């Protein structure tokens, strides 16, 4: 077969390339956070945690990675160090999706209790936590899950390493158990399937509150067609109670609105519990004044509002599911290895395409902050075209 070298230059060519983009593209994430007070806002705290764990697969995980696939001869504990490290990035990664998610749940849910639960020092102290456990679990084969106490002891000697130094390859020292079970099983599948539940409860709590917004909408038009076509005023007082219950369920330029529209209810409905007919009928048609000038346009922000939590919520999974796309398929070739040892390795190419396209994924959150966030994209352009 051909000769190591011509392979290793084109991985290792790529990997610094991959490398600069992941730099230059994360940095531009930073600094448009940090110039823009628009983007200061918790959701954006956790997207910077991730641009900096990104920054840091370019600045040391590709040189790791390109120093490991040479096979050098070094200490098993150093060797671990430099296999394992991109581990705790990933997982870094892992907790600022969840944290992002969970965040945009919140913010649906529950948003007049959003800003007294979700703050910046409470948010700053999650990712703290967070970096603290990403280090305990990306270097978990160092506290001594690790292949150091049976080395391959053939290759050692071929390459003539030192006595305590094994050949610094990642399947010899990092325990597959521990790739396929505790690292992709438990720390990367279960969080990113209760990312998909978290952002489907999003999607499910729009939709549901959208229907709420139609329904209301609808039901304000429905029972003022029932006082306008009404044989009697105990009919116009049907109308109007399930009216006026309608009208505080909606309520919970803006406040002054729901303050008339109660008004007015109020009015035809003490007419009604006299018997006036006519005259209950008159002050239910002046409630149509009242929602053209204030409830249609309480009825189209909150709609609005809603289409942008889903937007910007899609915006989002994507990034979840580019960060899937890139990373299975190493995961699923270390289950293959694991689970089938009938099979036949994957060949060495697919190997390193598998860890290229992993590391590619440390360059996509900046393009897709840029196409899909209009406050990033604006932010790019100014410091593009004020800089340079
Ligand atoms: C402060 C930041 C930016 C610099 C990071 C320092 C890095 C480059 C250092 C810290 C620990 C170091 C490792 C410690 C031990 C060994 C074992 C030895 O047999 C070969 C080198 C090797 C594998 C080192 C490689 C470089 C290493 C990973
Ligand atoms: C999330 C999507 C894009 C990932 C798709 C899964 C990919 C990575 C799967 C699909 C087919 C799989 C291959 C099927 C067969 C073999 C032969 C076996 O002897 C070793 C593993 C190997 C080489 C598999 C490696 C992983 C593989 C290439
Ligand atoms: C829920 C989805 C997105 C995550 C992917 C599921 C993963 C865990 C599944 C999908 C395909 C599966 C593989 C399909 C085929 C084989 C070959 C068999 O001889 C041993 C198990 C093994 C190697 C499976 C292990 C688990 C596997 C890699
Ligand atoms: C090299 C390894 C990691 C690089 C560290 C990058 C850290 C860069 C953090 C940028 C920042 O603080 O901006 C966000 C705030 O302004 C929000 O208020
Ligand atoms: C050694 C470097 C490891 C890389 C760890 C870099 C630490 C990332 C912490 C960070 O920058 O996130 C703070 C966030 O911006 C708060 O608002
Ligand atoms: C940041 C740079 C990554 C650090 C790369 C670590 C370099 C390892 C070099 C090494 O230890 O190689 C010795 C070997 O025995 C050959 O003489
Ligand atoms: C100020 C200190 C910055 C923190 C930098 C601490 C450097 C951590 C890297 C280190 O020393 O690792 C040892 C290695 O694992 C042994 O095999
Ligand atoms: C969370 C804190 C974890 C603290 C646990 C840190 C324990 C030190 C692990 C260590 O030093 O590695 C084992 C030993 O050096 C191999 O010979
Ligand atoms: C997500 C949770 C994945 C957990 C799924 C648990 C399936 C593990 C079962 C398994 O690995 O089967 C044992 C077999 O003997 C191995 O060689
Ligand atoms: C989502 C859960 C993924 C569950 C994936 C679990 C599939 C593992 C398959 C397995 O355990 O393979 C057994 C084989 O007999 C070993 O030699
Ligand atoms: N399995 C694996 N191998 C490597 N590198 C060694 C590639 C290799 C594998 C087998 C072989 O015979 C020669 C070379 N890096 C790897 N990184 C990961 C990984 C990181 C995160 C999830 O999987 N897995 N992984
Ligand atoms: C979206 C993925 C980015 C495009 C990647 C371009 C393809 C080049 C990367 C890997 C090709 C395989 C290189 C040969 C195996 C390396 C040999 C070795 O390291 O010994
Ligand atoms: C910006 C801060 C500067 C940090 C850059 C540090 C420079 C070290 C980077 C790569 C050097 C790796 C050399 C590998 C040693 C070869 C072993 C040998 O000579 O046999
Ligand atoms: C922003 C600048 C910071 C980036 C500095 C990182 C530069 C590292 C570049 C290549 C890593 C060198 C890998 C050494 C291979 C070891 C070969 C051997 O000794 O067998
Ligand atoms: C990102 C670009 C991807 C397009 C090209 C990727 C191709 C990889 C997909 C399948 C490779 C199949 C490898 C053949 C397995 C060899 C069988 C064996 O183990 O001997």
């Amino acid at each position: 077969g051909a000769p190591p070298i011509m392979g290793s230059s084109v991985y290792i060519t790529v990997e610094l390339a991959i490398a600069v983009l992941a730099i230059l593209g994360n940095v531009l994430v930073c600094w448009a956070v940090w110039l823009n007070s628009n983007l200061q806002n918790v959701t954006n705290y956790f997207v910077v945690s991730l641009a900096a764990a990104d920054i840091a697969v370019g600045v040391l995980a590709i040189p790791f990675a390109i120093t490991i696939s040479t096979g050098f001869c070094a200490a098993c504990h150093g060797c671990l160090f430099i296999a394992c490290f991109v581990l705790v990035l990933t997982q870094s990664s892992i907790f600022s999706l969840l944290a992002i998610a969970i965040d945009r749940y919140i913010a649906i849910r529950i948003p007049l209790r959003y800003n007294g639960l979700v703050t910046g020092t409470r948010a700053k102290g999650i990712i703290a936590i967070c970096w603290v456990l990403s280090f305990a679990i990306g270097l978990t084969p160092m506290l001594g899950w690790n292949n150091c106490g049976q080395p391959k002891e053939g290759k050692n000697h071929s390459q003539g390493c030192g006595e305590g130094q094994v050949a610094c390859l990642f399947e010899d020292v990092v325990p597959m158990n521990y790739m396929v079970y505790f690292n992709f099983f438990a720390c990367v599948l279960v969080p990113l399937l209760l990312m998909l539940g978290v952002y489907l409860r999003i999607f499910l709590a729009a939709r549901r509150q959208l229907a709420d917004l139609e329904d209301n909408w609808e039901t304000l038009n429905d029972n003022l067609k029932v006082i306008e076509k009404a044989d009697n005023a105990a009919q116009v007082k049907d109308a109007l109670t399930k009216m006026r219950a309608a009208a505080l369920d909606a309520q919970k330029d803006f406040r002054h609105g729901f303050d008339i529209l109660v008004g007015q209810i109020d009015d035809a409905l003490k007419l009604a519990n006299e018997g006036k007919v006519k005259e209950a009928q008159a002050a239910a048609e002046q409630l149509k004044t009242t929602r053209n000038a204030y409830i249609q346009k309480y009825l189209e922000r909150a709609r609005s509002t809603l289409q942008k939590e889903v937007h910007a919520a899609k915006s989002l999974a994507i990034i979840v599911g580019l960060f899937a796309l890139c990373w299975l398929p190493l995961h699923i070739i270390n289950c293959f290895t694991f689970f089938c040892p009938d099979c036949s390795h994957a060949p060495l190419w697919l190997m390193y395409l598998a860890i290229v396209l992993s590391h590619t994924n440390s360059v996509v959150n900046p393009f897709i902050y840029a196409y899909r966030i209009r406050e990033f994209r604006q932010t790019f352009r100014k410091i593009i075209r004020s800089h340079v």
